[PDB]
């Protein structure tokens, strides 16, 4: 019986291959999550089909209409049996699927352009000619909102009332906005993805400071999956045999360009 | 019915108050870990009796009697209901437990008397100057027997012949080693170990260099126990509350020394 993995186009956790067009099935996707969700089928002794997520989300709850969408979705609603993704670990989503033990770990983080004299939260705080702020909703806002850490909230208290506004709509926004101000712009965002996009053409951004928070990535499946127990003593597995770090210095690293 | 916790006497998990004999029960404990106690008590609605571990060990497992030690053993047969420790996550331990999401990350990491110009695992590896070595046994010393990895093959191919021995029985040992070298021997620890000295008198020793790898410490329960959903739940929660960081603060800084 064929295992349905549900992912998401994110680089470099799935990517499509230059070639693609040429191939079929699971061969046409590459990156890290692709070469995890193979060890972790081939540790549980499972055959698989990688799927895309419709909708191309994670998986939040509409308050309005309580459903939920993205992957989390896809395992709730029966369409997947498994997500292998960067999917975040967290309250809401464990109430309703289970995860693995973390994967991959990651914080909130700045990222700025080449040449902006910031080099920690602190330094932004203290200051305001250079602009600063996260997605427009999401869990790197709310972090903000909530704090109650005096850094932190300084840092709320002016992101708020900024104008124009700081916050963007799309994760790609917010690197774009850091990009084209020439030095007035410094975003938040995963830390995983900031340094991510230190590595890659045309090389003009930087991740600074210390991880505001922790959190990690976890496989996801249903409750009562026949597959949850054996894809979480997986994860362990890989960790211990050095496979999660080897996976992450071969795509952010090996593969970088700058 | 009251749960029966075991946990270690380990600084600054749970250590004895100043005032310990005037005290009784829970009261005469104090630490990260009790606070963490009490917090996870609170939101999974139990009452609780705070026992330190018989035999003050962690907890592995005999490869002649195949008998489980330490808060591991008193899990696995019966003689606690859960651990609330500094327990590192392993795949051993989670074939027989069941272990929250980590409510803290660590990696092995580089302890220095300073002024030792030494600043990471490969400035380490180039060297024989300034000895190096982990605990006798144990998941530090297989981490470097088993690495894949140059720099870890070269200091494992080191460790294993230098003379005379690098390796010590004990964290305290490995200390007392770093400080007492003159500069001539760094040790291999817990990272959380490390940052924790670092802030202790007499402010001789620092952490340097990236983790060589990453664990989390997860409080545990018994198999199928009703305990662990909640449990988990609960240690979610608290992170994205800040309280985690905020207890790690307290207990590291707060009162720090240094
Ligand atoms: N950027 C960004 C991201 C945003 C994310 C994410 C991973 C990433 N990522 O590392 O690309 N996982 C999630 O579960 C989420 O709700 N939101
Ligand atoms: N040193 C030391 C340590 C050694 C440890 C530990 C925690 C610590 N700690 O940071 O105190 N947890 C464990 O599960 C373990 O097998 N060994
Ligand atoms: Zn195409
Ligand atoms: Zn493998
Ligand atoms: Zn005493
Ligand atoms: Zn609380």
């Amino acid at each position: 019986k064929t295992v349905v993995v549900t992912t998401i186009l994110e680089s470099p956790y799935v990517m499509m291959k230059k070639n693609h067009e040429m191939l079929e099935g699971n061969e046409r996707y590459e990156g890290y999550c692709v070469d995890l969700a193979a060890e972790i089928a081939k540790h549980c002794g499972f055959k698989y089909k990688l799927t895309i997520v419709g909708d191309g989300k994670y998986g939040c709850r509409d308050a309005d209409t309580k459903i939920w969408n993205g992957m989390v979705g896809e395992l709730v609603y029966g369409k997947a049996d498994i997500a292998i993704a960067p999917l975040t670990i967290t309250l809401v989503r464990e109430e309703v699927i289970d995860f693995s033990k973390p994967f991959m770990s990651l914080g909130i983080s700045i990222m700025i352009k080449k040449g902006t004299p910031i080099e920690s939260a602190e330094d932004l705080s203290k200051q305001t000619e250079i602009a600063y702020g996260t997605l427009d909703c999401g869990s790197t806002k709310e972090f903000f909102r909530r704090s109650k850490i005096a850094v932190f909230d300084k840092m709320w208290t002016y992101m708020r009332s900024a104008e124009p506004s700081v916050f963007v709509r799309t994760t790609a926004e917010g690197v774009a906005r850091v990009r084209k101000s020439k030095g007035k712009y410094a975003y938040l965002l995963e830390s995983t993805m900031n340094e991510y996009i230190e590595q890659r053409k045309p090389c003009d951004t930087m991740k600074v400071g210390g991880n505001l928070d922790s959190k990690g990535y976890g496989i996801a499946t249903p409750k009562g999956s026949s597959l949850g127990n054996a894809v979480n003593l997986a994860v362990l597995k890989l960790n211990e045999q050095g496979l999660l770090d080897k996976l992450k210095n071969k795509w952010w690293y090996d593969k970088g360009e700058c």
